[PDB]
């Protein structure tokens, strides 16, 4: 008696509670992100961030863009958020002249599209390719990333080599005049002779983040 109607109501309750849960999670993430963004811990610690988690969707799009330029460098922007000492990259878009209003209005539509599925994301960094010479920051890249870690903070610099296996680097510049201790050669990389000077000189003005990769529930399609 009312067994059929009970099943429908139970399904409806299950669906209504999922939506409410999604909204609650988004709102908790938003306030938790507004907390750290107003706190700015990265301004005091210079080795604050240590990890970079990249979604398979963001990697797919970045590698596709990188390949499309062939021998020529390519760049774009990354969407994500902060989680303690970890920079999370969830999505990315290619770049791209009156003004870069397009790069600003694209960014807003990605955040909005993600909001609909209950995903909290914002501009977290920039990516670019080094076709054939490896993952590191050139002198021009270090000057760019130092300025980014002033005006665009929190901001990460991803470098992809689409020619040679999983050749991706995630980096953070140190501030002008900051002398850090210890040694950081980590993984060995074969870079050309005509780039080794630019490499070795600036190779201490920044550091590498520990890159990890993840597939989200939404990043399965
Ligand atoms: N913001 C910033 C910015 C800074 C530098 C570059 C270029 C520049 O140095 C030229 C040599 C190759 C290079 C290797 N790494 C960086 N670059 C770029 C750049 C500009 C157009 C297309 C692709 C990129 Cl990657 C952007
Ligand atoms: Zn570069």
């Amino acid at each position: 008696s009312g067994s059929g109607m009970a099943q429908k109501t139970w399904e409806l309750a299950n669906n209504m509670q999922e939506a409410q849960s999604i909204d609650e999670i988004y709102k908790y993430d938003k306030k938790q992100q507004q907390e750290i963004l107003a706190a700015k811990p990265w301004t005091k610690d210079h080795h604050y961030f240590k990890y970079c988690k990249i979604s398979a969707l963001a990697l797919l799009k970045m590698v596709m863009h990188a390949r499309s330029g062939g021998n020529l460098e390519v760049m774009g922007l990354m969407l994500g958020k902060v989680d303690g000492e970890t920079m999370i990259i969830m999505d990315s878009f290619a770049l791209p002249v009156n003004a870069q209003a397009a790069a600003y209005e694209y960014m807003a539509a990605y955040i909005e599209n993600a909001k609909q599925v209950g995903r909290l994301e914002n501009a977290i960094g920039w990516y670019h390719s080094h076709p054939g010479y490896g993952c590191w920051l050139s002198g021009i890249d270090v000057s760019t990333q130092m300025l980014n870690q002033q005006f665009q903070e929190p901001f990460v610099a991803v470098v992809i080599d689409p020619t040679r296996k999983v050749n991706l680097g995630a980096f953070r510049t140190y501030p002008k005049g900051y002398k850090p201790p210890d040694e950081g050669p980590s993984e060995y990389q074969t870079i050309p002779l005509n780039k080794i000077e630019d490499f070795g000189v600036h190779c201490k003005q920044y550091y590498a983040l520990e890159v990890s990769y993840f597939k989200s529930s939404l990043d399965r399609k």
